[PDB]
Protein backbone atom coordinates (compact mmCIF):
# COMPACT_ATOMS: atom_id res chain seq x y z
CA UNK A 1 0.00 0.00 0.00
CA UNK A 2 2.76 2.37 0.57
CA UNK A 3 3.58 4.72 -2.25
CA UNK A 4 7.21 3.16 -2.16
CA UNK A 5 6.50 -0.18 -2.65
CA UNK A 6 3.50 0.55 -5.05
CA UNK A 7 7.16 2.05 -7.28
CA UNK A 8 8.97 -0.64 -6.02
CA UNK A 9 6.11 -3.00 -8.07
CA UNK A 10 5.69 -0.49 -10.59
CA UNK A 11 9.64 -0.70 -11.48
CA UNK A 12 9.61 -4.35 -11.42
CA UNK A 13 6.39 -4.59 -13.55
CA UNK A 14 7.95 -2.26 -16.09
CA UNK A 15 11.12 -3.78 -16.26
CA UNK A 16 9.55 -7.32 -16.76
CA UNK A 17 7.32 -5.52 -19.78
CA UNK A 18 10.30 -4.55 -21.27
CA UNK A 19 12.37 -7.66 -21.00
CA UNK A 20 10.20 -10.81 -21.13
CA UNK A 21 9.58 -11.46 -24.83
CA UNK A 22 5.87 -13.50 -23.51
CA UNK A 23 5.27 -14.71 -27.14
CA UNK A 24 8.88 -15.59 -28.31
CA UNK A 25 8.20 -13.63 -31.14
CA UNK A 26 12.34 -12.19 -31.28
CA UNK A 27 13.21 -15.78 -30.65
CA UNK A 28 15.22 -17.11 -33.90
CA UNK A 29 18.15 -18.43 -35.64
CA UNK A 30 17.76 -21.82 -33.03
CA UNK A 31 19.28 -24.80 -33.99
CA UNK A 32 17.14 -28.11 -33.78
CA UNK A 33 17.96 -32.00 -34.35
CA UNK A 34 18.46 -33.43 -37.38
CA UNK A 35 17.09 -35.90 -39.33
CA UNK A 36 35.51 -44.22 -15.48
CA UNK A 37 34.22 -42.45 -18.40
CA UNK A 38 31.90 -45.06 -18.30
CA UNK A 39 30.78 -44.27 -14.89
CA UNK A 40 30.08 -40.48 -15.94
CA UNK A 41 28.27 -41.84 -18.68
CA UNK A 42 25.73 -44.19 -16.63
CA UNK A 43 25.07 -40.83 -14.57
CA UNK A 44 24.71 -38.42 -17.88
CA UNK A 45 21.83 -41.10 -19.25
CA UNK A 46 20.03 -41.00 -15.54
CA UNK A 47 20.08 -37.14 -15.90
CA UNK A 48 18.92 -36.78 -18.96
CA UNK A 49 16.10 -39.81 -18.55
CA UNK A 50 13.81 -37.35 -16.86
CA UNK A 51 13.37 -34.31 -18.41
CA UNK A 52 12.46 -34.94 -21.92
CA UNK A 53 10.10 -33.32 -23.74
CA UNK A 54 8.77 -33.66 -27.79
CA UNK A 55 9.06 -30.53 -29.85
CA UNK A 56 5.95 -28.75 -31.34
CA UNK A 57 6.86 -26.08 -34.02
CA UNK A 58 3.15 -23.97 -35.45
CA UNK A 59 4.30 -22.67 -38.83
CA UNK A 60 2.67 -19.14 -39.96
CA UNK A 61 0.96 -20.96 -42.39
CA UNK A 62 -1.25 -23.29 -40.47
CA UNK A 63 1.33 -26.37 -40.97
CA UNK A 64 2.64 -28.29 -37.24
CA UNK A 65 6.42 -29.61 -37.43
CA UNK A 66 6.62 -31.88 -34.30
CA UNK A 67 9.56 -33.93 -32.85
CA UNK A 68 9.44 -36.82 -31.08
CA UNK A 69 12.83 -37.96 -29.29
CA UNK A 70 14.75 -40.82 -29.71
CA UNK A 71 14.83 -43.54 -26.45
CA UNK A 72 18.10 -43.99 -24.95
CA UNK A 73 19.90 -46.91 -26.90
CA UNK A 74 22.97 -45.80 -25.46
CA UNK A 75 25.11 -43.36 -27.57
CA UNK A 76 24.80 -39.98 -28.44
CA UNK A 77 21.20 -39.83 -29.41
CA UNK A 78 20.23 -38.31 -25.61
CA UNK A 79 22.13 -35.48 -26.70
CA UNK A 80 19.96 -34.61 -29.62
CA UNK A 81 17.70 -31.89 -28.16
CA UNK A 82 20.46 -29.99 -26.56
CA UNK A 83 21.49 -27.61 -29.00
CA UNK A 84 17.97 -26.43 -29.49
CA UNK A 85 17.88 -26.17 -25.75
CA UNK A 86 20.95 -24.21 -25.38
CA UNK A 87 19.76 -21.94 -27.62
CA UNK A 88 16.41 -20.95 -25.64
CA UNK A 89 18.27 -20.80 -22.42
CA UNK A 90 20.55 -18.47 -23.50
CA UNK A 91 17.68 -16.12 -25.44
CA UNK A 92 15.60 -16.57 -21.54
CA UNK A 93 19.13 -15.48 -19.89
CA UNK A 94 19.36 -12.43 -22.28
CA UNK A 95 15.94 -11.29 -21.40
CA UNK A 96 17.02 -11.99 -17.91
CA UNK A 97 20.33 -10.26 -17.62
CA UNK A 98 18.22 -6.98 -19.67
CA UNK A 99 15.19 -7.45 -16.46
CA UNK A 100 18.25 -7.04 -13.76
CA UNK A 101 19.48 -3.78 -16.23
CA UNK A 102 16.44 -1.89 -15.78
CA UNK A 103 16.10 -2.50 -11.58
CA UNK A 104 17.49 1.15 -10.43
CA UNK A 105 18.49 -0.55 -7.15
CA UNK A 106 20.59 -3.71 -9.14
CA UNK A 107 22.59 -0.68 -10.98
CA UNK A 108 23.48 0.27 -7.84
CA UNK A 109 25.29 -2.35 -6.77
CA UNK A 110 29.02 -3.10 -8.09
CA UNK A 111 29.61 -4.76 -11.69
CA UNK A 112 31.23 -7.64 -9.62
CA UNK A 113 27.91 -7.92 -7.53
CA UNK A 114 25.96 -7.57 -10.20
CA UNK A 115 27.90 -10.75 -12.08
CA UNK A 116 27.74 -12.74 -8.81
CA UNK A 117 23.99 -12.31 -8.87
CA UNK A 118 22.89 -13.27 -12.08
CA UNK A 119 25.30 -16.19 -11.92
CA UNK A 120 23.31 -17.46 -8.61
CA UNK A 121 19.73 -16.64 -10.11
CA UNK A 122 20.02 -16.80 -13.97
CA UNK A 123 18.06 -20.17 -13.73
CA UNK A 124 15.61 -19.54 -11.01
CA UNK A 125 14.40 -16.51 -13.00
CA UNK A 126 14.43 -18.80 -16.10
CA UNK A 127 12.19 -21.46 -14.51
CA UNK A 128 10.11 -18.67 -13.01
CA UNK A 129 9.37 -16.78 -16.25
CA UNK A 130 8.88 -20.59 -18.28
CA UNK A 131 6.27 -20.77 -15.35
CA UNK A 132 3.98 -18.03 -16.71
CA UNK A 133 4.03 -20.00 -19.87
CA UNK A 134 3.33 -23.68 -18.52
CA UNK A 135 -0.32 -25.58 -18.80
CA UNK A 136 -0.39 -27.70 -16.15
CA UNK A 137 -3.86 -29.56 -17.89
CA UNK A 138 -1.42 -30.38 -21.04
CA UNK A 139 1.81 -30.19 -19.16
CA UNK A 140 3.82 -28.10 -22.34
CA UNK A 141 5.51 -25.09 -21.96
CA UNK A 142 3.92 -22.64 -24.67
CA UNK A 143 6.52 -20.58 -25.79
CA UNK A 144 4.77 -18.65 -29.02
CA UNK A 145 4.41 -20.92 -31.93
CA UNK A 146 7.58 -23.27 -30.07
CA UNK A 147 6.33 -25.73 -27.64
CA UNK A 148 7.75 -28.27 -25.08
CA UNK A 149 5.39 -30.94 -23.95
CA UNK A 150 6.79 -33.96 -21.32
CA UNK A 151 6.44 -37.30 -22.31
CA UNK A 152 4.63 -40.17 -20.87
CA UNK A 153 5.83 -43.09 -18.44
CA UNK A 154 4.54 -40.59 -12.55
CA UNK A 155 6.40 -36.87 -13.99
CA UNK A 156 5.87 -35.45 -10.46
CA UNK A 157 8.89 -37.57 -8.78
CA UNK A 158 11.50 -35.13 -10.63
CA UNK A 159 11.97 -32.13 -8.46
CA UNK A 160 11.94 -29.67 -11.18
CA UNK A 161 9.21 -30.78 -12.94
CA UNK A 162 7.07 -30.89 -9.58
CA UNK A 163 8.20 -27.50 -8.63
CA UNK A 164 6.49 -26.33 -12.48
CA UNK A 165 3.52 -28.13 -11.31
CA UNK A 166 3.27 -26.50 -7.66
CA UNK A 167 3.96 -22.91 -8.50
CA UNK A 168 1.24 -23.03 -10.99
CA UNK A 169 -1.30 -24.64 -8.92
CA UNK A 170 -0.57 -21.11 -6.63
CA UNK A 171 -2.16 -19.17 -9.77
CA UNK A 172 -0.23 -16.30 -8.93
CA UNK A 173 -0.52 -12.66 -10.47
CA UNK A 174 1.85 -11.18 -13.00
CA UNK A 175 3.45 -8.85 -9.96
CA UNK A 176 3.53 -11.71 -7.53
CA UNK A 177 6.22 -13.81 -10.40
CA UNK A 178 7.96 -10.29 -10.85
CA UNK A 179 8.64 -10.00 -7.14
CA UNK A 180 9.79 -13.63 -6.63
CA UNK A 181 12.22 -12.82 -9.75
CA UNK A 182 13.42 -9.87 -7.41
CA UNK A 183 13.64 -11.82 -4.02
CA UNK A 184 15.81 -14.49 -5.97
CA UNK A 185 17.56 -11.96 -7.88
CA UNK A 186 18.66 -10.15 -4.68
CA UNK A 187 19.62 -13.16 -2.50
CA UNK A 188 22.86 -12.08 -0.09
CA UNK A 189 24.22 -15.52 -0.09
CA UNK A 190 24.83 -16.25 -3.54
CA UNK A 191 28.92 -17.02 -3.63
CA UNK A 192 31.09 -14.07 -4.49
CA UNK A 193 29.00 -11.43 -2.93
CA UNK A 194 30.91 -8.62 -1.05
CA UNK A 195 28.03 -6.50 -0.35
CA UNK A 196 25.66 -8.71 1.54
CA UNK A 197 24.16 -6.54 3.97
CA UNK A 198 22.83 -4.08 1.16
CA UNK A 199 21.11 -7.15 -0.75
CA UNK A 200 19.93 -8.51 2.15
CA UNK A 201 17.70 -5.02 3.04
CA UNK A 202 16.70 -5.08 -0.60
CA UNK A 203 15.60 -8.39 -0.67
CA UNK A 204 13.41 -7.85 2.75
CA UNK A 205 12.29 -4.67 1.29
CA UNK A 206 10.93 -6.88 -2.16
CA UNK A 207 9.41 -9.53 0.18
CA UNK A 208 7.36 -7.36 2.84
CA UNK A 209 6.26 -5.35 -0.76
CA UNK A 210 4.89 -8.88 -1.90
CA UNK A 211 3.64 -10.28 1.70
CA UNK A 212 2.27 -6.54 1.78
CA UNK A 213 0.69 -7.09 -1.63
CA UNK A 214 -0.87 -10.77 -0.52
CA UNK A 215 -2.64 -9.08 2.03
CA UNK A 216 -4.34 -6.48 0.56
CA UNK A 217 -5.09 -7.64 -2.99
CA UNK A 218 -6.31 -10.79 -2.22
CA UNK A 219 -9.45 -12.07 -0.06
CA UNK A 220 -8.08 -13.61 3.91
CA UNK A 221 -8.18 -15.69 5.78
CA UNK A 222 -8.17 -17.69 2.28
CA UNK A 223 -4.60 -17.02 0.91
CA UNK A 224 -2.95 -16.51 4.40
CA UNK A 225 0.10 -18.59 4.56
CA UNK A 226 0.20 -17.68 0.46
CA UNK A 227 3.64 -15.76 0.74
CA UNK A 228 5.00 -18.66 2.61
CA UNK A 229 3.92 -20.94 -0.04
CA UNK A 230 5.80 -18.68 -2.09
CA UNK A 231 8.90 -18.57 0.15
CA UNK A 232 9.17 -22.27 0.19
CA UNK A 233 8.67 -22.41 -3.69
CA UNK A 234 11.95 -19.69 -3.76
CA UNK A 235 13.87 -22.44 -1.35
CA UNK A 236 13.17 -25.22 -3.41
CA UNK A 237 14.04 -23.39 -6.49
CA UNK A 238 17.15 -22.43 -5.41
CA UNK A 239 17.92 -26.35 -4.29
CA UNK A 240 16.55 -27.29 -7.96
CA UNK A 241 19.36 -24.61 -9.27
CA UNK A 242 22.26 -26.46 -7.75
CA UNK A 243 21.19 -30.01 -8.62
CA UNK A 244 20.65 -28.39 -12.23
CA UNK A 245 24.38 -27.21 -12.33
CA UNK A 246 25.72 -30.27 -11.07
CA UNK A 247 23.95 -32.54 -13.91
CA UNK A 248 24.79 -29.47 -16.80
CA UNK A 249 28.47 -30.04 -15.52
CA UNK A 250 28.56 -33.96 -15.90
CA UNK A 251 26.59 -33.65 -19.54
CA UNK A 252 29.03 -30.88 -20.34
CA UNK A 253 32.08 -32.67 -19.67
CA UNK A 254 31.30 -35.87 -21.63
CA UNK A 255 29.01 -33.57 -24.49
CA UNK A 256 30.11 -30.03 -24.97
CA UNK A 257 26.77 -28.46 -25.39
CA UNK A 258 27.10 -25.39 -23.78
CA UNK A 259 26.61 -21.58 -25.34
CA UNK A 260 29.20 -19.21 -24.79
CA UNK A 261 26.83 -17.35 -22.18
CA UNK A 262 26.28 -20.43 -20.70
CA UNK A 263 30.00 -20.94 -20.29
CA UNK A 264 30.43 -18.04 -17.91
CA UNK A 265 26.78 -18.23 -16.02
CA UNK A 266 27.66 -22.07 -14.61
CA UNK A 267 31.52 -21.68 -14.60
CA UNK A 268 32.99 -24.01 -17.52
CA UNK A 269 36.62 -23.52 -19.22
CA UNK A 270 39.62 -11.46 -11.52
CA UNK A 271 35.38 -11.83 -11.51
CA UNK A 272 34.88 -9.54 -14.54
CA UNK A 273 37.89 -11.27 -16.19
CA UNK A 274 36.17 -14.30 -16.49
CA UNK A 275 32.94 -13.18 -16.97
CA UNK A 276 33.39 -11.18 -20.29
CA UNK A 277 30.13 -11.58 -21.90
CA UNK A 278 28.38 -10.58 -19.18
CA UNK A 279 30.05 -7.99 -18.06
CA UNK A 280 30.11 -6.73 -21.73
CA UNK A 281 26.20 -7.32 -21.78
CA UNK A 282 25.80 -5.34 -18.64
CA UNK A 283 27.41 -2.24 -19.26
CA UNK A 284 25.46 -1.77 -23.05
CA UNK B 1 2.65 -76.90 -61.70
CA UNK B 2 5.01 -74.43 -60.42
CA UNK B 3 7.65 -72.91 -62.38
CA UNK B 4 8.49 -76.04 -64.90
CA UNK B 5 4.80 -74.95 -66.26
CA UNK B 6 6.94 -71.91 -67.77
CA UNK B 7 9.41 -71.98 -71.06
CA UNK B 8 12.94 -71.54 -70.40
CA UNK B 9 12.47 -68.21 -72.33
CA UNK B 10 10.21 -67.10 -69.85
CA UNK B 11 11.77 -67.91 -66.70
CA UNK B 12 14.97 -66.23 -68.09
CA UNK B 13 12.65 -63.47 -68.64
CA UNK B 14 11.35 -62.92 -65.28
CA UNK B 15 14.33 -64.13 -63.61
CA UNK B 16 16.24 -60.75 -65.59
CA UNK B 17 13.31 -58.30 -64.26
CA UNK B 18 12.91 -59.66 -60.87
CA UNK B 19 17.51 -59.45 -60.91
CA UNK B 20 16.63 -55.29 -62.18
CA UNK B 21 14.20 -54.81 -59.64
CA UNK B 22 16.44 -55.62 -56.65
CA UNK B 23 19.60 -54.18 -57.83
CA UNK B 24 17.72 -50.38 -58.87
CA UNK B 25 14.52 -50.10 -56.00
CA UNK B 26 15.95 -49.12 -53.09
CA UNK B 27 12.90 -50.20 -50.81
CA UNK B 28 13.98 -49.15 -47.56
CA UNK B 29 15.40 -45.44 -49.14
CA UNK B 30 18.69 -45.58 -47.64
CA UNK B 31 20.57 -43.91 -50.36
CA UNK B 32 17.42 -41.04 -50.77
CA UNK B 33 18.82 -37.78 -48.97
CA UNK B 34 19.77 -34.54 -49.15
CA UNK B 35 15.96 -33.36 -50.49
CA UNK B 36 13.79 -30.33 -49.30
CA UNK B 37 11.34 -30.49 -46.88
CA UNK B 38 8.81 -27.73 -45.85
CA UNK B 39 10.69 -24.94 -44.42
CA UNK B 40 10.46 -24.15 -40.62
CA UNK B 41 7.70 -21.76 -39.16
CA UNK B 42 -10.40 -15.50 -66.12
CA UNK B 43 -6.53 -16.20 -64.43
CA UNK B 44 -8.29 -17.17 -60.82
CA UNK B 45 -10.36 -19.58 -62.66
CA UNK B 46 -7.23 -21.81 -62.84
CA UNK B 47 -6.04 -21.52 -59.19
CA UNK B 48 -9.45 -23.47 -58.40
CA UNK B 49 -8.84 -26.56 -60.45
CA UNK B 50 -4.92 -26.87 -58.83
CA UNK B 51 -6.54 -26.46 -55.65
CA UNK B 52 -9.09 -29.35 -55.72
CA UNK B 53 -6.74 -31.94 -56.99
CA UNK B 54 -4.00 -31.20 -54.20
CA UNK B 55 -6.60 -31.27 -51.42
CA UNK B 56 -7.64 -35.01 -52.76
CA UNK B 57 -4.07 -36.13 -52.46
CA UNK B 58 -2.80 -34.28 -49.39
CA UNK B 59 -0.08 -35.70 -47.09
CA UNK B 60 1.50 -35.94 -43.65
CA UNK B 61 5.25 -36.63 -43.50
CA UNK B 62 7.12 -38.82 -41.18
CA UNK B 63 10.55 -38.42 -41.09
CA UNK B 64 12.02 -41.36 -38.64
CA UNK B 65 15.87 -41.43 -37.46
CA UNK B 66 18.56 -44.26 -37.25
CA UNK B 67 18.82 -42.62 -33.53
CA UNK B 68 15.14 -43.44 -32.66
CA UNK B 69 13.53 -39.89 -33.07
CA UNK B 70 10.72 -39.08 -35.60
CA UNK B 71 10.21 -35.41 -37.36
CA UNK B 72 6.26 -35.42 -37.96
CA UNK B 73 4.93 -32.45 -40.53
CA UNK B 74 0.96 -31.76 -40.67
CA UNK B 75 0.95 -29.94 -44.09
CA UNK B 76 -1.69 -26.89 -43.73
CA UNK B 77 -5.36 -26.79 -43.96
CA UNK B 78 -6.36 -24.32 -47.81
CA UNK B 79 -6.14 -20.90 -46.99
CA UNK B 80 -6.39 -19.54 -50.21
CA UNK B 81 -2.92 -18.95 -50.83
CA UNK B 82 0.78 -20.74 -51.78
CA UNK B 83 0.45 -23.03 -48.41
CA UNK B 84 -1.01 -25.11 -51.22
CA UNK B 85 2.56 -25.36 -51.89
CA UNK B 86 3.80 -26.44 -49.30
CA UNK B 87 5.41 -30.46 -49.68
CA UNK B 88 6.02 -29.74 -54.13
CA UNK B 89 9.79 -29.24 -53.28
CA UNK B 90 10.11 -32.29 -51.80
CA UNK B 91 7.70 -34.57 -53.76
CA UNK B 92 9.67 -33.17 -56.63
CA UNK B 93 13.02 -34.34 -55.07
CA UNK B 94 11.39 -37.81 -53.81
CA UNK B 95 9.79 -38.28 -57.82
CA UNK B 96 13.41 -37.56 -58.95
CA UNK B 97 14.96 -39.92 -56.52
CA UNK B 98 12.53 -42.51 -57.89
CA UNK B 99 12.91 -41.46 -61.86
CA UNK B 100 16.75 -42.50 -61.19
CA UNK B 101 15.66 -46.14 -59.92
CA UNK B 102 13.28 -46.59 -62.90
CA UNK B 103 15.78 -45.39 -65.61
CA UNK B 104 18.53 -47.65 -63.89
CA UNK B 105 15.59 -50.47 -63.70
CA UNK B 106 15.23 -50.07 -67.42
CA UNK B 107 19.01 -49.95 -68.64
CA UNK B 108 19.63 -53.11 -66.77
CA UNK B 109 16.88 -55.46 -69.10
CA UNK B 110 18.69 -56.59 -72.65
CA UNK B 111 16.29 -56.20 -74.45
CA UNK B 112 15.37 -51.79 -73.46
CA UNK B 113 19.71 -52.00 -73.87
CA UNK B 114 19.10 -53.45 -77.58
CA UNK B 115 16.27 -50.83 -78.55
CA UNK B 116 17.80 -47.24 -80.05
CA UNK B 117 18.97 -44.39 -77.59
CA UNK B 118 16.08 -42.35 -79.04
CA UNK B 119 13.43 -45.08 -78.02
CA UNK B 120 14.74 -45.75 -74.90
CA UNK B 121 14.00 -42.01 -74.31
CA UNK B 122 10.87 -42.23 -75.48
CA UNK B 123 9.81 -45.30 -73.60
CA UNK B 124 10.98 -43.55 -70.13
CA UNK B 125 9.35 -40.40 -71.46
CA UNK B 126 6.16 -42.40 -71.40
CA UNK B 127 6.51 -44.94 -68.90
CA UNK B 128 8.30 -43.36 -65.66
CA UNK B 129 5.23 -42.09 -63.70
CA UNK B 130 3.71 -45.19 -64.54
CA UNK B 131 6.43 -47.65 -62.91
CA UNK B 132 6.79 -44.96 -60.21
CA UNK B 133 3.46 -45.84 -59.11
CA UNK B 134 3.69 -49.17 -59.09
CA UNK B 135 7.21 -49.48 -56.80
CA UNK B 136 4.69 -47.13 -54.86
CA UNK B 137 2.00 -49.34 -54.26
CA UNK B 138 4.22 -52.04 -53.58
CA UNK B 139 5.27 -49.63 -49.86
CA UNK B 140 1.25 -48.58 -49.54
CA UNK B 141 0.02 -49.63 -46.53
CA UNK B 142 -3.99 -49.49 -47.37
CA UNK B 143 -4.91 -49.73 -43.74
CA UNK B 144 -3.48 -46.71 -42.70
CA UNK B 145 -3.34 -45.40 -46.00
CA UNK B 146 0.26 -44.96 -45.70
CA UNK B 147 3.54 -45.21 -48.39
CA UNK B 148 6.04 -46.86 -45.67
CA UNK B 149 8.88 -45.43 -47.56
CA UNK B 150 11.36 -46.53 -45.30
CA UNK B 151 13.19 -43.48 -42.86
CA UNK B 152 9.92 -41.46 -45.00
CA UNK B 153 6.32 -41.83 -44.82
CA UNK B 154 3.80 -40.12 -46.78
CA UNK B 155 0.35 -40.45 -44.85
CA UNK B 156 -3.24 -39.63 -46.32
CA UNK B 157 -5.24 -36.74 -44.59
CA UNK B 158 -8.34 -37.26 -42.52
CA UNK B 159 -12.49 -41.20 -44.74
CA UNK B 160 -12.61 -43.99 -47.46
CA UNK B 161 -15.73 -42.41 -49.15
CA UNK B 162 -14.60 -39.16 -50.44
CA UNK B 163 -10.52 -40.71 -51.09
CA UNK B 164 -11.74 -43.51 -53.41
CA UNK B 165 -13.46 -40.90 -55.85
CA UNK B 166 -9.57 -39.59 -56.75
CA UNK B 167 -8.12 -42.07 -59.60
CA UNK B 168 -4.62 -41.92 -58.67
CA UNK B 169 -5.64 -43.06 -54.76
CA UNK B 170 -8.48 -45.08 -56.45
CA UNK B 171 -6.14 -47.34 -58.51
CA UNK B 172 -3.40 -47.55 -55.23
CA UNK B 173 -6.43 -49.28 -52.56
CA UNK B 174 -7.51 -51.82 -55.84
CA UNK B 175 -4.31 -52.76 -56.80
CA UNK B 176 -3.37 -53.60 -53.31
CA UNK B 177 -6.60 -55.79 -53.10
CA UNK B 178 -5.13 -57.67 -56.15
CA UNK B 179 -2.49 -58.94 -53.12
CA UNK B 180 0.19 -59.38 -56.45
CA UNK B 181 3.34 -61.39 -55.94
CA UNK B 182 6.64 -59.56 -57.20
CA UNK B 183 6.82 -60.95 -60.20
CA UNK B 184 3.32 -59.87 -61.22
CA UNK B 185 4.73 -56.09 -60.28
CA UNK B 186 7.94 -56.37 -62.47
CA UNK B 187 5.65 -57.91 -65.14
CA UNK B 188 3.32 -55.35 -65.07
CA UNK B 189 6.18 -52.58 -65.38
CA UNK B 190 7.45 -54.58 -68.36
CA UNK B 191 4.33 -54.17 -70.39
CA UNK B 192 4.05 -50.44 -69.03
CA UNK B 193 7.58 -49.71 -69.88
CA UNK B 194 7.88 -51.72 -73.23
CA UNK B 195 4.12 -49.62 -74.72
CA UNK B 196 4.58 -49.33 -78.60
CA UNK B 197 1.65 -46.33 -78.92
CA UNK B 198 4.12 -44.16 -76.70
CA UNK B 199 4.58 -40.37 -78.81
CA UNK B 200 8.27 -40.77 -80.70
CA UNK B 201 8.29 -44.45 -80.83
CA UNK B 202 10.52 -45.49 -84.11
CA UNK B 203 10.33 -49.07 -83.66
CA UNK B 204 7.07 -49.77 -83.09
CA UNK B 205 6.89 -53.46 -84.15
CA UNK B 206 10.12 -54.46 -81.98
CA UNK B 207 8.38 -52.92 -78.75
CA UNK B 208 5.15 -54.35 -79.76
CA UNK B 209 6.85 -57.72 -80.14
CA UNK B 210 8.31 -57.33 -76.76
CA UNK B 211 5.38 -56.18 -74.67
CA UNK B 212 3.00 -59.19 -76.07
CA UNK B 213 5.79 -61.32 -74.91
CA UNK B 214 5.65 -59.87 -71.21
CA UNK B 215 2.35 -60.32 -71.55
CA UNK B 216 2.05 -63.60 -72.29
CA UNK B 217 4.65 -64.35 -69.42
CA UNK B 218 2.78 -62.59 -66.92
CA UNK B 219 -0.90 -64.47 -68.67
CA UNK B 220 1.68 -68.03 -68.34
CA UNK B 221 3.08 -67.24 -64.58
CA UNK B 222 -0.05 -66.33 -62.97
CA UNK B 223 -1.18 -69.82 -64.42
CA UNK B 224 1.39 -71.86 -62.97
CA UNK B 225 1.49 -70.34 -59.32
CA UNK B 226 -2.61 -68.96 -58.89
CA UNK B 227 -4.78 -72.56 -58.25
CA UNK B 228 -6.93 -71.11 -56.48
CA UNK B 229 -10.74 -69.40 -57.43
CA UNK B 230 -9.81 -66.22 -55.09
CA UNK B 231 -7.36 -64.75 -58.25
CA UNK B 232 -10.15 -65.66 -60.87
CA UNK B 233 -10.03 -63.06 -64.00
CA UNK B 234 -6.38 -62.10 -62.39
CA UNK B 235 -4.25 -61.91 -66.01
CA UNK B 236 -7.26 -59.24 -67.11
CA UNK B 237 -7.70 -57.50 -64.12
CA UNK B 238 -3.96 -56.21 -64.16
CA UNK B 239 -4.32 -55.40 -67.86
CA UNK B 240 -7.38 -53.40 -67.22
CA UNK B 241 -5.40 -51.52 -64.31
CA UNK B 242 -2.10 -50.70 -66.98
CA UNK B 243 -4.89 -49.27 -69.31
CA UNK B 244 -6.47 -47.16 -65.89
CA UNK B 245 -2.82 -46.07 -64.86
CA UNK B 246 -2.45 -44.87 -68.33
CA UNK B 247 -5.35 -42.73 -68.01
CA UNK B 248 -4.05 -41.80 -64.62
CA UNK B 249 -0.66 -40.49 -66.29
CA UNK B 250 -2.56 -38.68 -68.93
CA UNK B 251 -4.79 -36.82 -66.17
CA UNK B 252 -1.25 -36.66 -64.00
CA UNK B 253 0.97 -34.70 -66.58
CA UNK B 254 -2.08 -32.28 -66.75
CA UNK B 255 -2.37 -31.33 -62.70
CA UNK B 256 1.60 -30.82 -63.14
CA UNK B 257 1.39 -28.50 -66.05
CA UNK B 258 -1.40 -26.23 -64.43
CA UNK B 259 1.00 -26.27 -61.13
CA UNK B 260 4.41 -25.77 -63.01
CA UNK B 261 2.57 -22.83 -64.50
CA UNK B 262 1.63 -21.13 -61.86
CA UNK B 263 4.13 -22.34 -59.21
CA UNK B 264 7.37 -23.90 -60.70
CA UNK B 265 8.50 -26.43 -58.65
CA UNK B 266 10.04 -29.40 -61.18
CA UNK B 267 13.65 -30.90 -61.21
CA UNK B 268 15.37 -30.42 -64.51
CA UNK B 269 14.66 -34.58 -64.70
CA UNK B 270 11.16 -33.94 -64.14
CA UNK B 271 10.90 -31.26 -66.97
CA UNK B 272 13.04 -33.39 -69.46
CA UNK B 273 10.63 -36.38 -68.70
CA UNK B 274 7.05 -33.87 -68.74
CA UNK B 275 8.26 -31.71 -71.73
CA UNK B 276 8.53 -28.22 -69.49
CA UNK B 277 17.06 -33.71 -82.04
CA UNK B 278 15.16 -35.92 -79.53
CA UNK B 279 18.72 -36.71 -77.64
CA UNK B 280 19.59 -32.62 -77.43
CA UNK B 281 16.58 -31.25 -75.34
CA UNK B 282 16.79 -35.00 -73.10
CA UNK B 283 19.87 -33.67 -71.72
CA UNK B 284 20.31 -35.78 -68.39
CA UNK B 285 18.05 -38.71 -69.70
CA UNK B 286 20.79 -39.37 -72.52
CA UNK B 287 23.78 -39.08 -69.33
CA UNK B 288 21.77 -41.38 -67.39
CA UNK B 289 21.17 -44.03 -70.08
CA UNK B 290 25.16 -43.90 -70.97
CA UNK B 291 26.59 -44.50 -67.65
CA UNK B 292 25.35 -48.33 -67.60
CA UNK B 293 24.76 -50.64 -64.11
C1 LIG C 1 10.86 -25.31 -20.38
C2 LIG C 1 12.17 -25.72 -19.72
N1 LIG C 1 13.28 -25.45 -20.65
C3 LIG C 1 14.65 -25.37 -20.27
C4 LIG C 1 15.13 -25.62 -18.98
C5 LIG C 1 16.50 -25.52 -18.70
F1 LIG C 1 16.93 -25.77 -17.45
C6 LIG C 1 17.43 -25.19 -19.69
S1 LIG C 1 19.16 -25.06 -19.30
O1 LIG C 1 19.19 -24.47 -18.01
O2 LIG C 1 19.85 -24.44 -20.36
N2 LIG C 1 19.99 -26.49 -19.19
C7 LIG C 1 19.95 -27.53 -20.13
C8 LIG C 1 19.96 -27.36 -21.46
S2 LIG C 1 19.94 -28.96 -22.17
C9 LIG C 1 19.96 -29.70 -20.63
N3 LIG C 1 19.97 -28.79 -19.72
C10 LIG C 1 16.94 -24.93 -20.98
C11 LIG C 1 15.58 -25.02 -21.27
CL1 LIG C 1 15.04 -24.70 -22.89
C12 LIG C 1 12.10 -27.19 -19.34
C13 LIG C 1 11.90 -27.53 -17.99
C14 LIG C 1 11.83 -28.87 -17.61
F2 LIG C 1 11.63 -29.16 -16.30
C15 LIG C 1 11.96 -29.89 -18.56
C16 LIG C 1 12.16 -29.56 -19.90
C17 LIG C 1 12.23 -28.21 -20.29
F3 LIG C 1 12.42 -27.92 -21.58
C1 LIG D 1 3.65 -41.64 -52.65
C2 LIG D 1 3.20 -40.80 -53.85
N1 LIG D 1 4.05 -39.61 -53.97
C3 LIG D 1 4.31 -38.99 -55.20
C4 LIG D 1 3.40 -38.99 -56.27
C5 LIG D 1 3.71 -38.35 -57.47
F1 LIG D 1 2.83 -38.37 -58.48
C6 LIG D 1 4.93 -37.68 -57.62
S1 LIG D 1 5.27 -36.90 -59.17
O1 LIG D 1 4.84 -37.82 -60.15
O2 LIG D 1 6.58 -36.40 -59.17
N2 LIG D 1 4.51 -35.45 -59.38
C7 LIG D 1 4.29 -34.56 -58.32
C8 LIG D 1 5.28 -34.00 -57.63
S2 LIG D 1 4.54 -32.93 -56.45
C9 LIG D 1 2.98 -33.33 -57.00
N3 LIG D 1 3.08 -34.17 -57.97
C10 LIG D 1 5.83 -37.69 -56.56
C11 LIG D 1 5.54 -38.33 -55.36
CL1 LIG D 1 6.72 -38.28 -54.08
C12 LIG D 1 1.75 -40.39 -53.69
C13 LIG D 1 0.78 -41.12 -54.38
C14 LIG D 1 -0.57 -40.77 -54.27
F2 LIG D 1 -1.50 -41.48 -54.94
C15 LIG D 1 -0.95 -39.69 -53.47
C16 LIG D 1 0.02 -38.95 -52.79
C17 LIG D 1 1.37 -39.30 -52.89
F3 LIG D 1 2.27 -38.56 -52.22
Amino acid sequence: LTEEQRMMIRELMDAQMKTFDTTFSHFKNFRLPGVEEAAKWSQVRKDLCSLKVSLQLRGEDGSVWNYKPPADSGGKEIFSLLPHMADMSTYMFKGIISFAKVISYFRDLPIEDQISLLKGAAFELCQLRFNTVFNAETGTWECGRLSYCLEDTQLLLEPMLKFHYMLKKLQLHEEEYVLMQAISLFSPDRPGVLQHRVVDQLQEQFAITLKSYIECNRPQPAHRFLFLKIMAMLTELRSINAQHTQRLLRIQDIHPFATPLMQELFGITSLTERHKILHRLLQE
